[PDB]
C-alpha cells in the first residue's frame, strides 16, 4: 500500500501519479543521507548533489514552477516539518513516496504546489523479536582535478604579459627554465576522506502491541584538509490496542550533529601562484611580495585553513502522538498531535596574525544561538461502507491547525589577549549584538470523497479551504477544489486509464509581507527636535497565494502474460498570480525604486514521463531491469513588464536574463567570431574600442557598424530536456550484482571559473589551456593573446565560456554475497561514480539550477565495503 | 521490595536503615511537587517548604553534617542527576526510598555522605489495558498577615519621634485624627491564587513486554499579584524480552516550564507609609515627597510590580537505556547508558519611568542562555547461587563513569526608543557581555557481597574505589569500605537486631579548586611595557574529599499477634577532613587574607529515631495510626583555629557565630535587662554611650563596669531537638477520612523583620506593637521610647528579637467518597494548613536552616477538590 495523506490507499486503486521507493533500493547505498540515495531512481524528479558533508541536495519536481522558492514539501510521519534530510538515519526508513500531479497534492491545499515528499519509518512486525546490526566503512577521493601551470610556465606567461603591455618584468624571472616546478596548492589542500557508520536496533510484535527501537552513529571526514561531521540518532516507535474501541500510536525522534571546518576557498587555491613556497625557512607561513603586479594579493589558504576554526552544533526533537476512537463498525475518529523543537549554536574564532598582504591585528570570537518550535493538531472523521455489495463510499472530513515561533541572538568580542585562553570573559571590547523574532499561523478545513462501482469506475473528489496569517486582510481565505477519474478497459492482460485535474497553491511568500517599513527621522522645532516616522514601501493588503492549475493523463499497461509493465504520463501545468515587480505611480507619493510585489506573473510547463520494467530471465539466474525516461519543456508567458530582468551578476555584468516567450535563466551575451591577424582586418571591421591584433572579434548582430550593448542574444538554455536512467540486477546462488546508470542531456553550463583562470589580465595562476595562446600571426585561431588589463574586454559575457552539459555516468556497482548462532549474514562491496562520459572541462558537470559554476565543493568517488548481521 | 542501588532487596532482608513511601500516601495531596508531599512522612529527614511556585524544598538528613553544602543526592531511575524535584510529575511516581545509614549509602562512595533519595517511576502491569484520568482544582490564601499602623497612628508616632529628637515636624500633621485611615499595601499586594491540574495516562502488560505512557499539565498562580507558573510533562516507559538470553529496558522523560513575575519585595511593602495614595489624581503612580525625614525614600512597589516583567523558560530531557545478557542460570551481565540535557533562558525588561525617589531614564533588556549535558555508563556482573540448600551467596562487581559539561552567555542593551517595540535590534548601546565554561569527570570501581545462613544470620560487605578530577594530584583515588551484620532472635512474635558500620565521603568542593588565580600586570622597561602574571591564592594540590564515619544500631519488633510494629534506631556520626580556613605563613610570600582551604575540621552528630504503627479496629470500621518521633543533637569539635567565625551579617553586625564545643549557627549577642525610669538609675548604672531615660538597659556579663563588645553570650540554638508526627485513617463503606499531624519543637527563631519595623528610628511604617511604647515614667517596662537615629543603639543584636520556634500544625484533612461505562470513580476534598498553634509573631514559623526570617514568601492555605476516573 501507499500513503496519500490522511490515510492509505492501494496502488491498483490510485487515480493519480504516485511514485514510491522500496526497501530493496535503499539497502546498500554508501551515501550518507537519504537524498543522495534516490538520485535518478524516480521519474519526474531532479536531484542535484552538493558534496560537502552535512549538506542537503536540491529537489525539483517536474521543472521549475516560479522564479521564487520552488522547493517541495517534506512530510515526516504525517508531520509537515522543515527538518533537513541529512538529519535522518537511512537505516530505519521504510519507504519514500512522492506526489506529483495536482490530483493527489490538492489535499494539502496552499502548500502542495511544488510536490509533496512522504517519508515513512519502520515499525515492528508480529512474531519473535529480531536484532539487526549494520556496519560500513568507506574512503573518498576527488574525481577530476584541473591542471595548472608550473613555476616556469607561469614565469613565461607573466613575462609575455608584461612585455605586451610595455611594463617592467621581474628582474630574476628572465630565465624561467631555472625556476623548476614549484608548489601545487590543489594537491596539498585535498586529502583522502574516511567514512564509517554503525547501527543497531531491535523490534518485536504482538497481535495487540508493537514496538521498535533504533540507534546509529556516523562519522565522516571531507576530502579537503579540515572538515569533520558527526551524527547521533535515536528513535522509538510504539503502537498499542488498549481495548476494542481505543488505540494509540507514538513516534519519537532525537538527533544531534556536530560540524567543523576552517576558512577555505577553492577559487583562492586555484589562483595561488606556484612560485610561492608554503612556509618560510623559519617555519612561518609565507605570503605575496610587496609588488602586487608580480606576486598578487592572495592570502595564504593553508594558513587560514589551519589557523581559523568554525564550529556548529544542533539538537532536534520530534514527537507524534495519535489516537483513534471506534464508534461503530463503519465510523472512526482520529486525533493527532505533533511537536517539533530545534536548536542551533555557532562558534567562530579568528586568531590575530600578521599576514603579508593584509595583516590581522584583532582576534575576535563570534557566537550565535537559534530556537524554533512548531505545533500541530489534526482532527478528522473516517467513513467507509458498502452499499448493495457493489457501491463503496469513503468520506473523510476534518480540520487542522499549525503555528511556529522563532528567535535568535548573536554577539562578538575582541582582543582576548592570550590566544589559548579565549573565553568570553577575557575580552573587554564589545563589537556587535542583535536579535529578532518571527512567527506565523495557519488554519484549514478538509473534505475528501471516494467512490467505487464494481471495480470498473473510480471517482474521487477533494475540496479544501485554507487560511493563513501571511495573506492580506482582503484575501484571508481560499478554496482549492479537485476531481479525478479512472476506469479499467479489461473489465495485453491489463489496461487502465487515469484522468485528473485540480488546483493548488503556494504560500512561500515570507512573513509580514503586508506591512510597510518606516525609518526614524526628526523634524526641527523652534528649539527642540521631535522624532518622526517616514513611510516607505507602501503596504500591500492584497497579497495572496499563487494559483497553479494542472491537468494529467495516465495509461497503465501490462504485456506478455503480466511479465513487463508500462506507464505513460502527460501533464500540462500552468502558473498564475506569480509575484513580480510592481509599478508605483508618481501620484502615489512614492518612487519606482521601492521593492513592492504583486501577483501578476504567469508560467507554463509541460512534458511526458515514462517508466518500463522487465523481468525476463528466470530459474537459477534472475535478471531484472528498469528503464526510466522523462521529457520536459519550460516557457514564460508574462511578467507584467516591458523590459527584461537581469540577475546573477558575474564579474561586472549580468549573465542570466528573464524575458517573456523564452525559458527561465537563459544566458544573454555577445557572440565571438574569431581572432584578428593583422591591422588590415582590424581597420576594415566594425569599430571596437581597444582593438589590436590577436584579440577576439565579435559579430555585429545589427547592421549598424558599431559593436555595442545591442549586439547580444541568447546563448543557451541551462534547463535540460531529457532525463534517463537504467538499472540491472542479477542473482545466482546468493551472489547478486547490480549496475545502475544515470545521465542528463540537453543543457548548457557557464564556466565562471575560467573568467579569471583564462583572462590572463591579472596576477592569477592560469590553466594548461593558455600554453597554445596567440604569440604571432597564424600561431593560433582560438586562444587570444596575453595582455595586462585586457583593453579589448576579451573576458566579457559571450559564448566563449559556454560548454555542453550533457553527460552519462556510471552511478553504482554493488556486489554482495550471502553467507556461533546466527540467522543471516552478508558482505557487500560497492562503488560510487566509477566513470563519467562528458565533454565538460571542470571539476564535475553537476552544477546548480541556473548552470553557474564558481568555486563549488568537489564531488568525490567512494569505495566501500559493508556488513550485516541478524540474530 | 525496595531498591538499594544496583539491584533490589526485600524489606525483611535489609541489614540497614531504609525508609520508603508508598502510593497510598501520595494519592490525594493538593501540593504541586513531590517534595512538599513527603514532609513529616519519614523519620530522620527534615523538610522545609518555600512557598513560591516553581521552587524546591530544602532536605536535610539526620542533621547538618558540615558547614558547607550538605544537600543529599537525588537518583532518578538509577541516574544520579541534579534535576529539581519541582520538574517531576507526581501522578506517575511509584515510590520514594531514602537511605540514611552509612551501611547502605557506602555503595555510592564519594557522594553518599549526606543521604541518597531514590525515586522510582510507574511501569505497566500484566493484563488488560488501563486508562487513568485525574483532575484537581484548588485555591490559595495567606495564613497570617501582620498588622500595621494606620495614617493617624503613624502621624502620631512620627510627631513623637521628631519631638523627642528636637526636630521640626510636619506642618499639616499636627492633627493626626483628621488624617483618617490611609492605604494598606499588604492587602493590595496579595490576592487569592488559583491552581488547576490535569493528567491522563494509559498502560498495558504482557508476559514478554510492557509499556506505559503518561502526560500532564499544571497551571498555578501565586498569592501575590503577578506570579504565574506552567508545566508540561511527558514520559514513556518500555520493557521487552527479545529472546531467552536478551532483555532491554527504556525510560524517556520530557518536561518544560515557564515562570513569570514582576519586581517585588515584602520588606518594601511592609515599610511603605500608609499616608501615600496608590495613584495620583491623574492616574500616574505616586511617590515619596521631597523631605526624606517625613516621607522616606521607598519606591512604589505596585508600580514596579506592574511595570517590570521577568520571564524564564526551561527544557529538560532524560533518557535511560538498559540491557541484560543471561549467560548461565546463575550468572547475568547488565549494561546501562544514561543521558541528560538541560536548557535555560531568561528575559528581563525594565521600562524607563520617572520615579519620584530615584527616576529611571534608561530602559534596558537582559537575556541569558544556559546549557548542561551529563552522561553515564555502568557495567557490572550479577551472581546468585545456593550452596548445600542452606548457604546463599550474592556477588556484584563492576565499574562506572560519568562526566558533565556546562556553558552560559548573557548580554544587555539600552535606550530601545519605543517601549512597545523592544527587540534587540532596536537598541544601539551595548552594556555587557560575558560567558564561561566548566566540566568535571569521575571514575569508580564497585564490589558487593551478600551472604545468608539458614535465614538466621545475614552478612553484607561492600568496598568501592573512587577517583574524581576535582581532587588534587596527590589524592586522586580513595577507598570506602563497609560492613554490616543482622540476625533474628525468634529463629512478641518476631525480633531482629541490626548492626552496621561504614565510611563514606563527600566531594561537593567545587571545580578547579587546586588551581591558583592570577591577575594581569605590567612591568615598565626602558621604553616598553611587558605584561606579567602575579600569583595569588597559592595552589593546594592536597585537596581531597571529606571523610564521614557512622555506626548504627537497629531493633525490629512485632507485638500483639503481629498487629503493631516497632522500630528503634540509634546512630553516631563523625565528620573528618572538613574544609576550613587555612593559615598562610609569612615566609610563604603570601598574606593571611588569601582564601585558601584545607581538610582540618571535625563535627559529631548523634540521635535516636523511632517508628510505631498500629492497626487495631477491624470489621466495618477500619482504624489505622502511625507515630513517628526523632531526637538529634549536634556538636562541633574542632575548627583548626583559635578565634570564632562570624557570619550572616544583619544590619551592621554579625548574628551567627561558630565555635568549638557548641552547636552550629548559634546566636551571639547582648542581654537586655530592662528600661531606664529616671536619671538616677542611669547615673548609678554601668557606663553606656547615648544613655537616656526610657532606653534599654543591658547587663554587664563581666565585672568591669563598662558595657562593650565583651558583654556578649549565646542566645539560642536554631537547630531543633524533637521531630514528631501523627497520622490517622478511617474507612467505612467507601467513605474514608484521614487526619495528619506534624510539629517541631526545641528551636529559636531570630526575627530580622522587626529590626526595622520596631526600631522607630527611621521613616518606616511600624507594627501595632509600638502603640504601648514608653511615653513617660511607669508607662511601660518592655517597649522603649521613640527616638530618631537611635543614639543608644536599642536595635542592636540581643535577645530582644529572639522568639520561640516550637509549633504544632494540623497539616492535612482529606475526605473522599467512592462512587456510561466506568470501573472506578472517586471524589476527594482536602485541606492544607488548616490551623497552627505557636507563640511566634510573624508570617509563619517555617524559616530557613539558620533561623533567620527576612522578607520571605508567605506560606498559603489551600482548599482543593479532586476527581479520579478509571476506564
Amino acid at each position: 500500500v501507499v500513503v496519500v495523506g490522511y490515510g492509505t490507499m492501494k496502488k491498483s486503486d490510485l487515480t493519480g501519479a504516485v511514485s514510491s521507493v522500496g526497501v530493496k533500493d535503499i539497502k546498500d547505498s554508501p551515501v550518507a543521507n537519504i537524498g543522495q540515495a534516490m538520485q535518478g531512481k524516480v521519474s519526474g524528479v531532479q536531484i542535484i548533489d552538493a558534496g560537502k558533508p552535512g549538506d542537503n541536495v536540491t529537489i525539483k519536481i517536474r521543472g521549475l514552477g516560479t522564479i521564487n522558492n520552488s522547493n517541495p514539501l517534506v512530510v515526516i510521519d504525517g508531520i509537515p516539518t522543515d527538518l533537513g534530510l541529512s538529519s535522518l538515519n537511512m537505516a530505519d526508513v521504510e519507504r519514500v513516496d512522492v506526489l506529483k500531479d495536482a490530483s493527489a497534492t490538492a489535499i494539502y491545499g496552499s502548500r502542495g504546489a511544488n510536490g509533496v515528499v512522504m517519508i515513512t519509518s519502520k515499525r515492528g512486525a508480529e512474531g519473535a523479536g529480531k536484532v539487526t546490526v549494520n556496519a560500513n566503512w568507506a574512503i573518498q577521493n576527488a574525481t577530476k582535478v584541473p591542471d595548472m601551470l608550473n613555476a616556469a610556465q607561469y614565469a613565461a606567461l607573466s613575462n609575455d604579459m608584461l612585455s605586451n603591455n610595455d611594463d617592467n618584468t621581474n628582474p630574476y624571472w628572465a630565465d624561467p627554465s631555472s625556476l623548476g616546478k614549484g608548489t601545487n596548492w590543489l594537491d596539498e589542500m585535498l586529502r583522502t576522506g574516511v567514512k564509517q557508520s554503525y547501527s543497531v536496533s531491535y523490534s518485536g510484535g504482538t497481535e495487540k502491541a508493537h514496538y521498535y527501537v533504533s540507534g546509529g552513529f556516523l562519522d565522516q571526514s571531507g576530502i579537503v584538509k579540515s572538515v569533520n561531521y558527526r551524527r547521533f540518532n535515536f528513535q522509538a516507535n510504539s503502537d498499542a490496542q488498549v481495548n476494542k474501541w481505543l488505540k494509540f500510536t507514538t513516534n519519537l525522534t532525537f538527533s544531534t550533529d556536530v560540524k567543523e571546518g576552517g576558512t577555505y576557498s577553492i577559487g583562492d587555491a586555484m589562483k595561488a601562484l606556484p612560485t610561492q613556497p608554503v612556509k618560510n625557512d623559519d617555519g612561518s607561513w609565507s605570503g605575496p611580495g610587496q609588488e602586487a603586479q608580480w606576486y598578487g594579493s592572495i592570502r595564504n589558504p593553508i594558513g587560514t585553513l589551519h589557523m581559523m576554526t568554525n564550529e556548529t552544533k544542533g539538537y532536534n526533537f520530534l514527537a507524534n502522538i495519535t489516537g483513534e476512537i471506534t464508534f461503530t463498525k463503519w465510523l472512526k475518529l482520529k486525533s493527532t498531535f505533533g511537536y517539533d523543537a530545534k536548536f542551533w549554536f555557532a562558534d567562530n574564532f579568528t586568531p590575530a596574525y600578521d599576514w603579508k598582504p593584509n595583516p590581522v591585528e584583532e582576534s575576535s570570537r563570534y557566537k550565535s544561538d537559534n530556537k524554533s518550535f512548531t505545533y500541530l493538531w489534526d482532527n478528522y472523521f473516517v467513513f467507509d461502507h458498502t452499499f448493495a455489495k457493489k457501491h463503496r463510499v469513503g468520506v473523510m472530513a476534518g480540520s487542522s491547525a499549525q503555528w511556529n515561533n522563532y528567535d535568535y541572538l548573536n554577539a562578538q568580542k575582541n582582543i582576548f589577549m592570550f590566544d589559548n585562553i579565549h573565553e568570553m570573559d577575557n575580552g573587554e571590547k564589545m563589537y556587535s549584538l542583535g536579535g529578532s523574532q518571527s512567527d506565523w499561523a495557519l488554519l484549514s478545513l478538509m473534505a475528501r470523497l471516494n467512490y467505487s462501482y464494481e471495480d470498473k469506475y473510480l471517482l474521487t473528489a477533494t475540496v479544501r479551504r485554507d487560511g493563513s496569517s501571511r495573506f492580506g486582510k482582503n484575501n484571508r481565505w481560499g478554496t482549492f477544489p479537485s476531481v479525478s477519474l479512472a476506469w479499467r478497459v479489461s473489465q495485453m492482460n491489463d489496461l487502465k486509464l487515469r484522468v485528473g485535474y485540480g488546483v493548488t497553491g503556494n504560500q512561500e511568500i515570507g512573513n509580514y509581507g503586508f506591512v510597510a517599513s518606516y525609518n526614524t527621522g526628526v523634524y526641527p522645532f523652534g528649539n527642540n527636535n521631535s522624532t518622526a516616522l517616514v513611510s516607505t514601501t507602501l503596504s500591500n493588503p492584497n497579497i495572496h497565494w499563487e494559483e497553479v492549475r494542472q491537468a494529467n493523463f495516465g495509461v497503465d499497461m501490462s504485456l506478455f502474460d503480466s511479465r513487463v509493465s508500462l506507464s505513460l504520463d502527460a501533464y500540462i501545468k500552468n502558473t498564475n498570480d506569480m509575484l513580480v515587480k510592481a509599478s508605483i505611480p508618481i501620484t502615489s507619493g512614492f518612487e519606482d525604486t521601492t521593492e513592492t510585489f504583486t501577483n501578476a506573473g504567469k508560467m507554463r510547463n509541460k512534458g511526458v514521463e515514462m517508466t518500463l520494467r522487465t523481468i525476463n530471465l528466470k530459474g537459477i539466474f534472475s535478471w531484472e531491469s528498469a528503464l526510466t525516461a522523462t521529457y520536459n519543456k519550460n516557457e514564460i508567458l508574462d511578467l507584467n513588464s516591458e523590459t527584461p530582468m537581469f540577475i546573477n551578476q558575474i564579474g561586472n555584468s549580468y549573465v542570466t536574463m528573464l524575458k517573456a516567450g523564452y525559458p527561465i535563466n537563459v544566458f544573454y551575451g555577445y557572440v565571438t567570431d574569431g581572432l584578428f591577424q593583422n591591422w588590415g582586418e582590424v581597420n576594415r571591421h566594425a569599430t571596437q574600442p581597444g582593438a589590436a591584433p590577436g584579440d577576439i572579434r565579435f559579430r555585429d548582430l545589427n547592421n549598424d557598424g558599431v559593436i555595442n550593448d545591442e549586439d547580444r542574444t541568447i546563448l543557451g538554455n541551462p534547463n535540460p530536456n531529457w532525463f534517463f536512467s537504467l538499472s540491472n540486477n542479477l542473482s545466482y546462488k546468493g551472489w547478486e550484482l547490480s549496475v545502475f546508470l544515470q545521465g542528463v542531456a540537453g543543457n548548457k553550463i557557464y564556466n565562471a571559473n575560467n573568467v579569471d583562470n583564462e583572462g590572463m589580465a591579472a596576477a592569477y595562476n592560469q590553466t594548461t589551456a593558455v600554453l597554445n595562446r596567440w604569440t604571432g600571426e597564424g600561431t593560433s585561431y582560438s586562444m587570444p593573446r596575453a595582455i595586462w588589463g585586457d583593453p579589448n574586454q576579451n573576458c566579457r559575457v559571450s559564448d566563449r565560456f559556454v560548454e555542453n552539459g550533457s553527460y552519462l555516468r556510471l552511478k553504482n556497482i554493488t556486489l554482495s554475497y550471502t553467507l556461533i548462532q546466527l540467522e543471516n549474514a552478508r558482505i557487500s562491496f560497492s562503488c560510487e561514480n566509477v566513470a563519467t562520459i562528458t565533454r565538460y572541462s571542470g571539476f564535475d558537470p553537476e552544477v546548480d539550477v541556473n548552470g553557474i559554476d564558481s568555486s563549488r565543493y568537489p564531488i568525490s568517488r567512494t569505495f566501500s565495503m559493508g556488513l550485516n548481521f541478524n540474530f
